[PDB]
């Protein structure tokens, strides 16, 4: 017997155009986004790549094959059953990563990341060296490089490649990287990069009892044409819980909130409104928690859901230390190269008076460094972020050419 619980880790996977892509999250896991997910997803529209799988190691059998994702642990020659594990839930980009429509939603869920790089691919691939720089940037704890392509290659220039990872992680913050050798369209050594997922990308320490935040990463009127008025309710919430514990009956509220449009100007108002109900993935759950993504009903106007309206917000418990604020202040320290198309750029010190982007967790705000200094400046964001810790982490941004690229990072000062 093994227990359904809600996801309780969240690992990203990401890298060049390489292969896989959704490909090896499958070779782990089974059917999900963004063609179909059921029973999940009755349509949609681009968006992320998630999927949730069980994780059981299994005590009668041998390292490193004893590491199962469902409960037959029939390859060993015994019929006993697993030790039931964790239910680590895969999120990737299917193409906005980097480079092209920042947003940080699914970057600051990462409690993990898998760089995946093609072994028939020369490294370090242009777009692959640059996933790495927001490893490094958006400071995801615990990676791991998974060789792909592996079956293409021998093993001897299976380490050709090898040579030139660890001669690319040379004296980075990522040293101890583990490199899975790994096979994309069959299942090569699966169960090995299965183990150091356990191992590397551990089970995370949270604290039970600390202040409740989701953060708001998409939204929709569930409520379909022929839906009638006396039989609807609000439309849902994405995001993910980052903090805390929620649960069903109880009273939460969304920052910033619901925009004022009155007068000539424009503030935000914060919505308040209940948990209608829990559900992860195929399930509805009782207790919604951190690791893995969730949707959170509501008694909310469906017309504020509706087409990710609320997604860039934040849903704390109904009342709490909540600052909201129209100007941040962060300390930094930002890079000194930028690469992208082509070849690294000279990327020149944070400008004064000059519109820098920020992405705080979940949102991503255009605002105007208003005083600068070395270790620390001063923002006047056009939308009001919605802080609760002096320890988040922003992404900054700035426009070279057309759109917007990564330049530093920095906690939010309070
Ligand atoms: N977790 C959870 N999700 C719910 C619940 N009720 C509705 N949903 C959400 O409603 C969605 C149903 O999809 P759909 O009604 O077609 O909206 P859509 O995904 O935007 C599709 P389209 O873009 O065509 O309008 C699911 O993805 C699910 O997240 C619930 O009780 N719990």
């Amino acid at each position: 017997a093994w227990p359904k619980v809600q996801p309780e880790v969240n690992i990203g996977v990401v890298g060049h155009v390489d292969h896989g892509k959704t490909t090896l999250v499958q070779a782990i896991t089974g059917i999900w986004t963004s063609k179909h997910s059921e029973e999940l997803k009755r349509g949609m529209t681009i968006k992320l790549g998630y999927a949730e799988t069980n994780i059981g190691v299994c005590e009668s059998c041998k390292k490193p094959e004893a590491y199962v994702t469902e409960p037959s642990c029939k390859s060993c020659g015994s019929d006993d059953e697993p030790k039931f594990l964790r239910r680590i839930s895969f999120i990737d980009a299917p193409g906005h990563e980097v480079l092209m429509a920042t947003m940080l939603s699914g970057a600051a869920l990462m409690d993990g990341a898998i760089l995946v790089v093609a072994a028939n691919e020369p490294f370090p691939q242009p777009q692959t060296r640059e996933h790495f720089v927001a490893l490094g940037i958006i400071g995801v704890k615990n990676l791991i490089i998974v060789q792909n392509k592996v079956d293409v290659v021998s093993k001897e220039e299976a380490l050709s490649q090898y040579r030139q990872i660890k001669q690319f992680t040379k004296g980075t913050w990522a040293e101890n990287v583990p490199i899975i050798p790994v096979s994309a369209l069959h299942k090569i050594n699966i169960d090995s990069l299965i183990e150091g997922i356990e191992e590397y990308i551990k089970t995370p320490y949270r604290d039970l009892s600390q202040k409740p935040v989701m953060l708001v990463i998409r939204s929709f009127d569930v409520n379909k044409p022929g839906t009638q008025f006396n039989e609807l309710k609000g439309g849902v919430i994405g995001g993910s819980i980052i903090q805390g514990l929620f649960k069903v009956d109880q009273e939460i509220k969304v920052l910033p909130g619901l925009r004022v449009e009155k007068q000539g100007k424009v503030s935000y108002e914060p919505i308040f409104t209940k948990i209608s109900s829990i559900r992860f993935g195929d399930e509805e759950f009782k207790e919604a928690k951190p690791g893995g993504l969730v949707a959170i009903g509501t008694y909310l106007d469906p017309s504020l859901t509706k087409a990710d309206n609320l997604l860039g917000s934040i849903i704390t418990l109904a009342d709490a230390e909540v600052p909201v604020l129209w100007n941040i202040r962060i300390k930094y320290n930002l890079l000194e190269r930028v690469v992208g198309a082509k070849e690294m750029l000279k990327v020149d010190p944070i400008r004064a008076k000059e519109t820098l982007m920020l992405s705080v967790g979940s949102s991503t705000t255009l605002g105007i460094v208003t005083s600068v200094k070395k270790d620390e400046i001063e923002v006047e964001l056009r939308r009001p972020v919605a802080v609760w810790s002096n320890n988040i982490r922003t992404v900054i941004s700035r426009q070279i050419a057309g759109r917007w690229r990564m330049i530093g990072w920095g906690l939010v000062e309070i």
